[PDB]
């Protein structure tokens, strides 16, 4: 039996504007249904617990798995009454997966529980996954010498190009791409909205919502030896 922890943002406002944001729903639901089976359990948490905010742009278009997820009474109640990351015991899990959405830019980078729990998974060579802006979770994760664990590792994440296309370069609190480079990672990206997944030392990163399928595939494979 494998046990996977998926983590979402709790942040629901786009910076100093009144625009709503949060989780990019399919980055939770598509990897959820791609990975789950009778031998792989998935638990979901958010940073703060309680209601998981959904970026409305992520549900503007109808989507089969988003609807499936929201129609399941159990999963609906997770979205309303989620457990906080601070309340789970990371020892129980074989992998930790960070979903995206712009909300992550405001509550992932400096979260102490993200830092300590990613270290725990990393130390037993478990799988660490992050997609889109969710890769913000990994920027500041440091070992006991204060060195970033993603230094010298090949990663991707939501690109500056994509950020410019959606018009939020000046709304986000920092450039994700630039921050990964500053952290010492080897950042790369594919062309905009193309599926792109990197895997280095069981740290698996993915660029955009269009990468969710291959992201999940990579995670599921890495769970096994």
């Amino acid at each position: 039996m494998k046990n996977v922890l998926m983590v979402t943002t709790s942040h629901d406002v786009m910076g100093n504007s009144n625009e709503k944001t949060g989780l990019w729903l399919s980055e939770l639901t598509h990897p959820y249904y791609s990975i789950i089976d009778k031998n792989i359990n998935i638990d979901i948490v958010s940073i703060m617990g309680g209601e998981i905010p959904i970026d409305p742009n992520s549900v503007a278009q109808e989507d089969y798995y988003n609807d499936k997820f929201l129609a399941d009474d159990n999963l609906k109640n997770i979205m309303k009454n989620s457990t906080s990351l601070r309340d789970v015991n990371i020892k129980e899990y074989d992998a930790i997966i960070f979903a995206g959405g712009h909300g992550t830019m405001w509550d992932f980078p400096n979260n102490a529980n993200i830092h300590s729990k990613v270290l725990d998974i990393y130390a037993k060579n478990g799988v660490i996954g992050a997609i889109c802006h969710g890769v913000a979770a990994l920027i500041n994760v440091k070992d006991n010498n204060g060195q970033n664990i993603i230094r010298d590792k090949e990663v991707t994440g939501f690109s500056n190009n994509e950020e410019k296309i959606v018009g939020l370069t000046d709304v986000v609190p920092f450039s994700l791409e630039d921050s990964l480079v500053e952290a010492g990672a080897k950042y790369s990206s594919a062309s905009e909205w193309q599926s792109y997944v990197k895997s280095d030392s069981k740290i698996i990163t993915a660029q955009n919502p269009q990468s969710a399928t291959d992201f999940a595939k990579a995670i599921k494979q890495s769970l096994f030896n």
